[PDB]
């Protein structure tokens, strides 16, 4: 009965790792992970934003089914559906020691008794940030302007209980917790770790070591003001790209610390490791005041975080399982976050519930070097109103064809991705019969999603996002 | 109960799609621009200079006439076979200097008419240039690659279809930057008179298609993808279905431009004209970034120093571009100015610097920058005005922007305010103040509508029998 470790990076772009082609950043640990496992070049997140993507991946269900369509606003009634089951829920029922450390972002806050929390979601141990980003209260509530100091996480909960201000930056705070929990394991029970790193989401916080690696990529202003709090960046000169790269290398190091602990404890050959990201990056294209001075890369792919174009949804993914998988295999088979649930059911020898719809397919055939026969197209969504450039709402991927649907059920884009990698040759009005086939397939999938039985069972309905 | 019953020479060097962040002297952390960095070191560098528009043709029309480009009949792109061109009665800096007795010449990108064959439209000669080697198009074509039968196609781009004094040329034996710089150098050699000169050197770099010699590609080998290294001369017409090339080819093209600017500047100095030549180096609009919107925009890497938007956009990154002026030792050397200035300012600035008078029969939008160069404060009597008429875009573009002090308002294509920013507190345009600043909103929208009416009812436009024509072509 194999252990499972799912390592989730935050806003990590498709081109943000050396093994995915980044020409500057040093990511030795994740690069080695890819060499020892299977790396996917055509893997997608279920959504181009944190909350629906994470909900999708943990449930095996298109996020709209689970009640999460985009951001989760403070004080409102948006959370993961009460009757939803996560990988953790199912593995607990198989007799697993379950734990999560880091970003949760599946409810409106840790103090909400009317909403599922980490334990309800199947994690028997948790060090959790319920929010979408790291806060340091000592920087937020500081009186002077400008504010100087590196960001140290406040407001996290260990097993539902308040914690002191961290004495490590977020990545180390997460990884030390993971290593400690593994150090203090009671028995020989199989474990499931969900290591949800907050890197590379704003606010970036990196130790000097990683910062020094990219001093060429810092602006003169950054060098004069390296500790400048991001809350004070709106009216300041550009910082360059080095702080972003530093943060990537810091993440890499903390991933390495988790992987080194698995190997040291004698569990390499018994542990399934999945490394992925929840959505495409924040690039140089900042849309919000909390998005400044970042430098995510998409390997040329169109769009970024928020967007249903490739660079918003295509993300790194690597799977390793001791010596049981082909080492250093690279797969270009189209796969996505919703596939993990059936994959792990098969790999870990548990049955999926049959009282609910799952959207994904087992990837075991891909790992076994066989064809993947996919019955359904890949389906993506985001419900993000009030954007300066209006977002689209749905995307469907079927073979080489990809259709993007606007916030009014109208096809806005149609691409053949094999002849148009960068989504610059819109085929709407040019391919009438492919248009009708793809639109028909969209309506059938949308209808199935909107009429989801499990969502009906909890007295819920698809609710359009009306909030910001 | 209620119900009871010796005149100075002029060289204007215009780069194409060169971004605000694209030069080392503007903070680029990778690219080597020794010649342009030196120009800034020897001159006045503006950090808050704007092009008149976020697209080639209206920007260039604006700069050359001192008039907001819509007044001149150019609102965005110039398609072939249509009637979009610089208005017939418009005068450029070249027309004015021709009448002062200048030897006037133009080399490189024109992009102010629908083609060199169009006898119904003003050409380079009509615009006041007595000598020209011109590309009338918005981009370089190499017919040999365009017409090649094999797919994919391999070969570096050599300019075809350029006109020397109205006449066809053979395919260039040098890539565009060198084709231009060589023409400039030869013209400066072959001239006989001691008449003052005006050179408009309109480089095609860094516009797609990129074309750079091996020397410059080698400078950036680290920044080339594995695929690029295996397929270095792959033709850009065949990039749509191929792996990313990395960012090295873009940097190479920047350094190539820099060397060609250097060649021209070296010639000015070598012929003994450094002390008596005004040199303006600028760009026509913001860059094409990693944010590709079109099949001809792939594998590019323009930088905006973090500023919002890019080419096409009215946000800072689409209109703020590099600008350097040098005039021998007549100007403060190594000066850096953060006074907001723009392309429409050049006409009255040069009128003062070069001692000619502006025509009194037409509206001009800019103001003389002589006070800035004399290290005094500049007071504007008009807002800075920008526009672009670009329909059918995937993310709809906005149409106007006005700038007054630290305040910037962007107007959508339905004539409605969409954004209001204080650039002093919000460099990155992320804090929209629409519905948060009632007095400022009223002041700025009022200033806009006044400026819009004045532009729409331009007298010179009326004099040639024209009107503002909304862009309905693609
Ligand atoms: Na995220
Ligand atoms: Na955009
Ligand atoms: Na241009």
């Amino acid at each position: 009965q194999p252990n499972l470790v799912i390592i989730m990076a935050d806003d990590l772009g498709y081109g943000d790792l050396a093994t995915y082609g980044h020409q500057i950043v040093k990511t030795p640990n994740i690069d080695r992970l890819a060499q020892e496992g299977v790396k996917f070049t055509d893997y997608y997140a279920p959504a181009p934003l944190s909350s629906p993507s994470r909900a999708g991946l943990l449930t095996g269900r298109m996020p709209f089914r689970t009640g999460i369509r985009s951001w989760i606003p403070s004080g409102k009634d948006v959370a993961l559906g009460r009757n939803e089951l996560t990988i953790a829920n199912l593995l607990k029922a198989q007799g697993y020691d379950t734990a999560m450390m880091g970003k949760l972002h599946l409810n409106a806050g840790g103090d909400r008794t009317d909403q599922p929390q980490a334990q309800d979601m199947g994690f028997d141990y948790s060090l959790a940030n319920t929010a979408g980003f790291v806060t340091d209260a000592t920087l937020d509530n500081a009186k002077e302007r400008p504010r100087y100091g590196m960001v140290y996480p406040t407001g996290w909960l260990r097993n539902g209980q308040p914690t002191p201000r961290a004495d490590k930056m977020s990545g180390e705070y997460v990884s030390s917790e993971v290593v400690n929990w593994l150090d203090n394991k009671k028995d020989s029970k199989p474990f499931f770790l969900y290591v949800a790193f907050t890197e590379v989401h704003s606010p970036l916080a990196s130790p000097k070591k990683y910062l020094d690696m990219y001093s060429q990529y810092m602006s003169a202003y950054q060098k004069q003001h390296p500790d400048l709090f991001y809350g004070d960046w709106a009216d300041k000169p550009w910082r360059g790209v080095g702080e972003y790269y530093a943060n990537i290398s810091y993440l890499d190091a903390q991933v390495g610390k988790v992987l080194d602990k698995i190997k040291a404890m004698g569990e390499e050959d018994n542990t399934i490791v999945i490394f992925t990201s929840d959505n495409g990056p924040v690039t140089r294209e900042a849309r919000k005041v909390y998005e400044l001075n970042l430098a995510g890369e998409t390997d040329g792919l169109r769009g970024r975080k928020d967007n249903l174009w490739e660079g918003g949804i295509r993300v790194p993914a690597i799977i390793k399982y001791g010596k049981h998988l082909p080492q250093g295999m690279v797969s270009d088979t189209p796969v996505y976050g919703l596939d993990w649930m059936p994959t792990l059911a098969k790999m870990m020898n548990f049955k999926l519930p049959t009282d609910r719809t799952f959207d994904g397919e087992s990837l075991v055939p891909v790992l076994e070097q066989k064809a993947l026969k996919r019955e359904k197209p890949l389906i993506f969504g985001i419900d993000m109103p009030f954007q300066d450039d209006p977002t689209d709402e749905w995307a469907i991927r079927d073979g080489d064809w990809k259709m993007i649907i606007d916030r009014n059920n109208k096809p806005k884009y149609l691409y053949n991705l094999k002849s148009d990698r960068y989504e610059t040759l819109n085929l709407i009005g040019k391919k009438p019969d492919i248009e009708k086939q793809m639109y028909g397939k969209f309506l059938k999938y949308k209808t199935d999603i909107d009429n989801d039985s499990l969502m009906k069972a909890r007295g819920d309905k698809p609710e359009a996002v009306t909030w910001g």
